[PDB]
């Protein structure tokens, strides 16, 4: 006795989940980050650096708090009989976390560094943040570490989901929806960073983190498969609404930084 | 501002660790389960089934509580800033426990069923418990689910290490050391289970779970003792390391008693 909801109640949860993402204005043509990334003629080192620092911290927290949420679910399953449908969905979350922690998918391990240098927030720090940091003053660099409030609110939302047995499903459900558009926006943003009139990212291989995410998302037991009763279903939709809105406000904050 | 202990102080913790494993009597020649598995001549369907049920629940709890311990460490790392050598040993936990959940390593991915049927406690249930179950009575299947006290005490400790930031490191450092001996014990024991006159497990493929473990668990033991990306590489201060040895003692001890419980059931 433990199993997913029937496939009809689950499909309704998926449709309500898609509607929360619509209402949060996270779609490609909605969110100020994707619009700005398309619209701006150029991007200063300071602005690109700041956005890169915020992203580094957001993706580090996304990965660790998603794994923590999986652990919370594992605590439960240690003392229940999860059926095989449930276990398949648990495996999926594990496999997906593995992309960011160890480049599990072949599209990542074909280009990412091995060992801890390949952890996505570290690989980002090494190849995106550090070259930008060479073109900003030490005072600029300390200011960027002072995260804006919408970024702090999102990290606080992730800390709360780290304890939630549905937390890893909520986070992956939303992030996988928007990951493609974020990575395309980064490709465009850092393609437009000029320092000495010369591009800061002038070599193809410097975009390897971004192009790998674009490739993986283009090609890439779903997340509602971890919902085991009606009350959890309601809780899932509620956490998706909160989490999606915080993501949208954090990306609007990227967009704001690139404009005005 | 987070890093492991210096190499010297770590290889010292590694030595105190291998010594608590010694004292615990978990070595190939000191634990009653490994001796009995080799020594006994025959094992009844009912006795082999009972141990198979116990092992199912023990390994199920090991995987999930070790995963939960990794989650509790992740929750810490989301707040702090772990240097790369810490992150490296973190990756090892994810990689090692990942085989029980996903059969990533090549020894397993060849033979393991795909998807959830390959989860190791499920694969054990399907290929060891179930064939035995067909040769025991309903009352035997009921009685085997009521776990003996030494097994329950181990499970209860895993439930506590599940919320411990050092919990995955403790459990993997001990279990991966003894895993090979346990798997070799099971190969002996379930070769000697006879029902109706002849063995329950006749074909070589019926040992797939055990055989794959005998091969793979050599490298897993080497992964948890590696002096760069090994389990003591997750210890960040001298106090934490003291807690590590306290918990390894507790855990190696409960693992030894639980395994002796297997041996007694096999002998009488
Ligand atoms: C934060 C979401 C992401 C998809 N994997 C990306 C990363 O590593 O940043
Ligand atoms: C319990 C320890 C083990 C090594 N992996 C084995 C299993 O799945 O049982
Ligand atoms: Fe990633
Ligand atoms: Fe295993
Ligand atoms: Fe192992």
């Amino acid at each position: 006795p433990l199993s997913p909801l029937p496939a009809v109640a689950r499909a309704e949860l998926d449709a309500r989940t898609e509607r929360e993402i619509d209402r949060a204005r996270l779609r490609r043509a909605d969110n100020g980050f994707f619009r700005s990334a398309r619209d701006v003629e150029s991007v200063s080192p300071a602005d690109g650096h700041a956005v890169a620092v915020w992203w580094r911290q957001m993706t580090k927290a996304f990965m660790f708090t998603t794994l923590a949420g999986l652990g919370a679910l594992a605590r439960d399953y240690a003392r229940r009989d999860a059926d095989r449908e449930l276990l398949g969905a648990f495996q999926t979350v594990y496999q997906v976390i593995g992309d960011d922690l160890d480049n599990a998918a072949p599209e990542f391990s074909a280009v990412a560094p091995t060992g801890p240098a390949g952890i996505h927030y570290v690989w980002w720090d090494d190849t995106i943040v550090a070259p930008l940091a060479a073109h900003v003053t030490e005072a600029d660099r300390r200011a960027a570490e002072e995260l804006p409030a919408p970024v702090r609110e999102l990290l606080a939302a992730m800390d709360r989901l780290a304890a939630e047995p549905l937390g890893s499903a909520v986070q992956l459900r939303v992030v996988e929806t928007i990951a493609l558009d974020i990575a395309v926006g980064f490709r465009r943003v850092y393609g437009k960073v000029l320092a000495g009139g010369e591009p800061v990212f002038g070599e193809k291989d410097q975009f390897a983190w971004i192009d790998a995410h674009i490739k993986a998302e283009t090609v890439h037991t779903g997340m509602t498969g971890l919902v085991t009763d009606a009350e959890r279903g309601e809780e899932f939709v509620r956490l998706v609404e909160e989490y999606a809105g915080l993501w949208s406000a954090a990306l609007e904050c990227f967009g704001d930084r690139l404009t005005g």
